[PDB]
């Protein structure tokens, strides 16, 4: 069996290439309908579940992409069918439960979950409040579970429960997830997990990589944008870590690492304290407090012409406010962001054949404002000032006010 089994994966590997389809597609559901049914009925089994995880994420994924991409009508009917029987497939799989198996697989479909994220739109959604029941359905225990496999001795299982967890949060509208999470306890493990996550970079492996990049991409997006729970474990004490990174990198390549770790670590406390402030007014002493007593690798890690030198002369002693106006400056400059997405659905249109009029007159649009309100701010560097800064990076009286206040 394992013969046979291993045979099909590397078999299934071949029929992936070939795609590189309807087809492929028909014959994932096939092997999901064999692999169903066997998973359900009985608990080496373990590997082949987590195998045929791995052949549903690469199709799914496949699936996904084709998605992205786009019979109109009839394909979106065949894919909302695929996620109902790939949804009793995860339940099947929870309640079967080869753990880390699971956590793999329940990871690629949480990172499935977020990419699919206004008939679609609506469809999401449902899927969303639908996976949400079918968890609901699992119960308590299920977490638990989950929480104590982030914090064990099998590196991959460890990696895959944790990128569950995202999305989990990701796809939660009630909020339920996160109050179970400080229940039992994780948040306090979490922050030597912090410590652990760190700990991860310190010390299947493409999955794990992409799962780490969508984390990353999910803690870019709440710093551009629980935190009671975080903080109530002691958040200040989690960051001191990133101080002792700053510290190592002061004292190469590892330094540059720490500095990242550390930028990574501050967005976090940002966002944290930006949250709490409606509640707990009170953490903004905290954020006033050793948040930056930093120096230079603070500055490098926030930069990373008027404008940089208001950043550079803000960077000097006072605060760290001006800077992340800075950041904030430099994201609204670049608009290419959208310019470049445009050159990338052209590409994607030229590939299907075998359109990015908007894309760069998006770039070009942005990029005169930018040029215009970018001098502006050194009219503003040449003559509730966090405030004023950040209303420059969304005038004369503003600044006369500011330069009568600073």
């Amino acid at each position: 069996l394992e013969s046979w089994r291993q045979l099909v994966e590397i078999i299934l590997t071949a029929c992936p290439q070939d795609l590189i389809t309807e087809h492929r597609q028909l014959i994932i559901r096939d092997l999901l309908q064999d692999l169903h049914v066997k998973i359900l009925d009985d608990d080496e089994l373990m590997p082949i579940v987590a195998g045929a995880v791995f052949t549903l994420t690469a199709h799914l994924s496949q699936s996904v992409r084709t998605e992205l991409k786009q019979t109109e009508n009839i394909s979106a009917g065949f894919a909302s069918i695929g996620d109902s029987s790939l949804h009793m497939i995860l339940r099947n799989l929870l309640e079967f439960i080869g753990f880390q198996r699971v956590r793999a697989h329940l990871y690629g479909s949480l990172l499935y979950y977020l990419q699919i994220a206004t008939a679609p739109e609506d469809v999401f959604s449902k899927l969303q409040r639908d996976n949400l029941s079918i968890f609901e359905s699992y119960g308590t225990a299920l977490m638990e579970v989950v929480c104590r496999d982030a914090c064990d001795g099998h590196d991959i299982g460890r990696m895959l429960a944790l990128a569950l967890l995202d999305r989990i949060v990701s796809v939660d509208r009630q909020q339920q997830w996160l109050l179970y999470l400080s229940n039992s306890g994780y948040l306090k493990v979490l922050v030597d997990s912090l410590a652990e996550d760190d700990v991860v970079l310190r010390n299947p492996l493409l999955k794990a990589l992409y799962i780490y990049e969508s984390k990353m991409a999910f803690l870019t997006r709440v710093a551009k944008s629980g935190a009671i729970e975080l903080l109530r474990s002691g958040v200040i004490v989690r960051l001191a870590q990133c101080q002792v990174y700053d510290m190592r990198p002061e004292t190469p390549a590892p330094v540059e690492r720490y500095r990242q770790i550390l930028l990574p670590a501050l967005q976090i406390c940002q966002l944290i304290l930006t949250s709490s402030t409606a509640q707990h007014l009170q953490a903004a002493g905290q954020v006033l407090q050793f948040l930056v007593a930093h120096s230079d690798t603070i500055q490098a890690i926030l930069r990373s012409m008027m404008e940089l030198q208001g950043h550079i002369g803000r960077f000097q002693r006072q605060c760290l406010a001006l800077l992340n106006r800075f950041g904030g400056s430099d994201r609204l400059r670049q608009l290419s962001l959208q310019d470049d997405s445009s050159r990338l659905d052209g590409v994607s249109k030229k590939d299907d054949m075998e359109s990015l009029g908007v894309v760069i007159h998006l770039l070009k649009q942005s990029a005169n404002n930018f040029f215009t309100y970018y001098d502006i701010h050194r009219q503003s560097v040449g003559k509730d000032e966090i405030k004023e800064l950040c209303q420059s990076e969304m005038k004369i009286s503003t600044t006369q006010k500011y330069g009568l206040a600073r």
